[PDB]
């Protein structure tokens, strides 16, 4: 048999239950959000993970195919480091790490025969290769005196269950497949350098990439979906979005205020700069 | 005949057409969404509703049954109170209020098996109670001074049209059913304390819970929908959602702006605290 | 024959292939993000598209049709204009125009029968004129100075491919069909008034409806889709979207240190008042 098969196992007028085993090379990507907080650039808010798209491009045996991948992270512990109440001391409220407790999302899908009208499926089985997520070296930028770097922080991810998910963008929207991955503490810890603290296992939320352009994993996926009889159908990919209307407008709001502040500080600033 | 039956009112070689009658619980919540202008602290922008989703886990008869419920208001009516044009006289440049004339919109979904892979749905009905909602006590808060309250508020919600709808999250998608409300006011009027209103019907959007950790109304809904007749296909539930990307963008510059704009005024503040 | 066909192409037990060929009337609109930086106000940061959704109701030949169509833009190129490093020139960081590499996309539906069920379709085509796309004009409001005006600019928006796409909203959720345009320049340039720049063509990112209601297309389109022979089957449609709740609370903690910093200010400028 092929490695890149697909068989009917049943066909009726219209429909048709068809089986496809394929393999594919899941390329993702973490992505992190940094929020500072005010005042001087002593205190940091959060440091926490954002849902990563990534799409690319891979040849398959004689054919391309392309691909579109989207990374999460669940059930992460919230840390927190503060070591002193005044604006001059390094403070970060709430950052995020990855332990046994929690788990990596992976949603993909491809331009192949597979992923166009699937709705439906069972007997949904794959078989993945564990990988190894190692985190990089975020400096924190302080205003003035010293920097310190988180740097460090490895973690292994073995393949878990499977499921389906829908991946949600302002351009397309996918029905796709959700590959699970539990973790395992790896011996590279995470230390934040010039500070009091080092030797803890996980990854941190800062640059998790460790300067890479994706994390590889290749495996076998093997499932059963319902797929019109006429290879001709398609269904609605691309989108056009227009949620969070209400945000747009708080943010507008906020950003006209903020324009108003501004003004009246620049302008208090050039009375007292207008001898 | 059952009270939670399953019904096939017919059977092709893949498909089916399954009748579904079953009880439920809509234990459902509000969640409004409070916005302060700049300034001192006496002018507030606007006092809205937010579509506010609870999942919870309620017992069937002799099941344990896992719901998601989704709450939402439109038409709601844009009341406004301005005691001048100061910075010190307490103002609401705009606040909803529910009335008859708006609408009140519900999506239930279960893990049961109505639920699994509903795309279709004819013959829809369903047979509500109506209930009572009551509106919270909500202190503004003052930089200084006395500290008003809204309180009040009664409206009765009544049973009206059933239809399908969808509740999109950051983590699930559930294809669900939407039960309408219609609205009738009650003897409870809300008003403001140590102002200048009162006597006038509706339901505040500044705690419409009333501190009630949910709203609770039975129902039974029937209807009959398109499910494969292998018990084993599954539907895409879960998400990884990276939508408004720009607004995120946005949301960045405008940080990096204020952040910006607060250690320009720090410095300006700390230079003046070397003596 | 008929212009607004229902033709059953084939039909099993449950499902069958429907063919519709039907003239619609595509209304469709532009909408513009204009950013304006912090500052004094003679700097913007940028000015951008947004998708923009407009929904209507039109005559067809004896029907009442009610329709919803969601305008988007790809490939837009960004032009930047700065007059100098100081806080009173008047700068454009960033500003969109739309030119021949771009494409326009038109997301349109209806509630006529072709789109209450579709999920699938094939033999998709469409017969779309040629219509005029031209600026308006969009004054800068420097608070002090002259007055900039960006005015002009017309493109011709030729037909091409027709797919399939889904309209998300706040609202609705719409398995829609996306009629694809391409662009010509035409003779009126578009440019920025008392400032040296002229000549250039495309479409500004700032006025694009030129103060209309919405730009008007005729179109036919045809395909093949496939329905529940019951022609009682609804798919769901509305929705209660709670999507990027991490982006609300980022704009929430943004909100309160912009509040705190506000009030900062204000109680600094209010103490120099008590004489």
């Amino acid at each position: 048999a092929q490695a890149n098969e697909d068989i009917v196992v049943s066909k009726t007028s219209l429909w048709k239950e068809m089986q496809y085993n394929r393999d594919i090379t899941i390329r993702f990507k973490f992505a992190s959000s940094i929020v500072k907080s005010g005042g001087l650039g002593y205190k940091w808010s959060e440091i926490s993970f954002k849902p990563a798209n990534y799409q690319y491009t891979y040849t398959r045996d004689g054919e391309e195919v392309t691909a579109h991948t989207t990374c999460s992270v669940n059930g992460m512990n919230d840390f927190n480091f503060n070591g002193g109440s005044l604006p001059t001391d390094f403070v970060i409220s709430r950052y995020e790490v990855i332990k046994e407790n929690s788990y990596v999302y992976v949603d993909y899908w491809d331009d192949s025969q597979a992923f166009r009208n699937m709705v439906y499926v069972r007997s949904l089985a794959a078989n993945l290769n564990s990988v190894i997520c190692t985190g990089g070296d975020y400096s924190f930028a302080l205003p003035v005196g010293q920097w310190p770097v988180m740097t460090g922080g490895a973690v292994s991810l073995h393949s878990a269950g499977v499921t389906l998910s829908t991946q949600f963008t302002d351009f397309v929207s996918l029905n796709s497949l959700r590959f699970r991955f539990r973790l395992t503490v790896e011996e590279p810890s995470f230390s934040i350098t010039r500070t009091r603290v080092s030797r803890l296992y996980g990854l941190p939320a800062a640059n998790p990439n460790n300067g890479k352009e994706y994390y590889e994993v290749a495996g076998r996926f093997s499932l059963i979906s319902l797929v019109p009889s006429n290879d001709d159908y398609q269904t609605p990919i691309t989108n056009s979005v227009t949620v969070r209307q209400d945000l747009e407008r708080q943010l507008g709001e906020l950003r006209e205020e903020f324009n108003a502040l501004s003004q009246e500080i620049a302008m208090s600033q050039l009375i007292d700069l207008a001898l």
